[PDB]
């Protein structure tokens, strides 16, 4: 129906929330961070839209953290131009609210607690992954 916003411009939401044109024009978002290996970039040939694909999967969530660096660039991009994008994965219960999460920790010099609350406030459906939550815990050691 409508991904919830995390923080200006910055939004989380599911596969459907990537689909629907018309809730991607009412927000202002041209920009997309698909966080799967394999959905879908609906509007890839609409030069107005930007995507970024980032093959994430609990199948290898060692890899996790090694992503994190060039999904904030991307959404800085967003940003920064003052446009919306949307994060988002299948469910989009756990990949995407992952990268959201690293992206507050690091733009908000958040520890990974701090950086979760916000988003906890925002989505009422988060499904916990331990491995995900080390690699979170790692990314917050690299910030310091």
């Amino acid at each position: 129906s409508f991904p919830v916003q995390i923080l200006p411009n910055l939004y989380l939401g599911s596969a459907r929330d990537s689909a629907n044109l018309e809730s991607l024009a009412k927000l202002g978002i041209r920009y997309i961070l698909n966080v799967t290996p394999n959905l879908p970039n609906f509007f890839e040939k609409n030069g107005d839209f930007h995507y970024k694909q980032i093959p994430i999967s609990d199948h290898w969530s060692q890899n996790l953290s090694r992503f994190f660096p060039e999904a904030i660039e991307f959404i800085d991009e967003a940003l920064s131009q003052n446009c919306g994008v949307l994060v988002h994965s299948l469910a989009g219960v756990s990949r995407s609210v992952t990268v959201t999460v690293a992206y507050l920790m690091q733009k908000l010099h958040l520890s990974l607690n701090d950086a979760y609350d916000l988003v906890k406030r925002k989505k009422s459906n988060i499904s916990p992954n331990f491995n995900f939550m080390g690699q979170l815990l790692d990314f917050e050691r690299s910030l310091r």
